[PDB]
């Protein structure tokens, strides 16, 4: 699973012991679900609307993995 992959790399970093917190916001009629994860002092989230909570975790996990592959910061 994609979520599992985070743990694999997270543990490989000397027991990172990351934490994930779900963020709920928006109007009651149109609720918004997001997934947030802490990574060595750097927290990432997925600003996307997901039908289910599990889906939100998937999106958030993808973002975290992308950062690892490429920081995206230059000069």
């Amino acid at each position: 699973m994609y979520k599992n992959q985070l743990q694999e790399l997270a543990q490989r970093s000397c027991f990172n012991l990351p934490s994930y917190t779900c963020i709920r916001e928006g109007p009651d009629h149109a609720p918004r679900f997001k997934a947030t994860v802490n990574f060595n002092g750097e927290i990432f989230e997925s600003p996307q609307y997901c039908s289910t909570l599990r889906q939100a975790e998937h999106s958030a996990a993808e973002v975290a993995l992308n950062a690892l592959s490429n920081r995206g910061l230059e000069h």
